[PDB]
């Protein structure tokens, strides 16, 4: 079902870029390049069902991107600053701006639909866990490691929102310059 | 004379909680309690024109909150925490939850409408300026104060994002614990 993957990938791309409400089923069908396999693969549950898997899909890709930066350095603080710098590079070019992978959709559906909020909550944890695992590999206790995880994650999300609004990466670089003192 | 306020207040409230795309102009008239004054006061044009004023409106309210908060303590660090703690209490009860005042709409419209992105960029700057002023009055250099202003603003926006997705204030209280070592 290459057509299933096209629809899912297309949904993930559009949800991160445009948000949940701004993205319609018509637009997902139009950009996927599939012949009505939408309701076939995401039957009478439609948008919310498709969005749920889209979030998980987006979640895994990001989760993987974070681990990669964590693997690129033995110094936990350096590995974290590098991830933030790579994320910030997307803004020095309006063309390469991806939006807010999971955060935008999550903030839009938090008060409507527990299923989406649940999945977004589950995905954010997976991301901070990547940060938590790396710190734990450096002496931090599980509880302390988990806290820096949610703190670092929250900061990056905030930096992305501001960098996107400002169409400039300064916010994110600013956050990067703080990792050392917070992790201390 | 009284109807404009009802629309602006309802628009501001809805855009903040539901976002730009999910907020229809019919729901605004319906919930404002005002009679057909929407298109009257915002000479046609429509949603975007109303949205620009709604963001400015929401902008002033938050600006006043930050300002009132900076006045509650001579100590900048303590004043900043108090503001974060106040922002965080909106989550103790799902009923008192306000979305992301400006950030949600800014993340949704950033890549489209330069007018909307522009007003959001300016509003955020106004908030950052309040933090900066407090820091400057306390000895901090202009550059550092303004940078800490953007940093603080970015962290709070991210904290609200995570706190909303989790319907739990912890992410923000976690952010508050960091200001002592961030504003040295």
């Amino acid at each position: 079902g290459d057509s299933r993957e096209k629809i899912l990938h297309t949904a993930s791309r559009l949800s991160q870029l445009q948000g949940y409400h701004a993205t319609g089923l018509n637009q997902i069908v139009k950009e996927s390049g599939a012949p009505k396999g939408s309701l076939y693969h995401f039957f009478p549950n439609g948008k919310e069902e498709l969005a749920i898997e889209a979030v998980t899909y987006t979640g895994k890709i990001v989760e993987h991107l974070i681990q990669q930066s964590m693997d690129e350095s033995s110094d936990p603080v350096e590995a974290i600053q590098l991830f933030i710098k790579k994320t910030a590079s997307q803004f020095d070019n309006t063309e390469s701006i991806k939006g807010i992978p999971v955060g935008l959709l999550a903030s839009e559906t938090a008060l409507i639909s527990e299923p989406l909020r649940t999945v977004c909550m589950k995905v954010f944890k997976s991301w901070e866990a990547v940060f938590a695992r790396k710190l734990m590999e450096n002496g931090f206790a599980e509880e302390e490691a988990n806290q820096l995880g949610t703190l670092i994650n929250s900061m990056i999300e905030g930096g992305i929102m501001l960098s996107l609004t400002n169409k400039d990466k300064t916010p994110l670089l600013l956050i990067a310059e703080q990792i050392p003192v917070l992790v201390r």
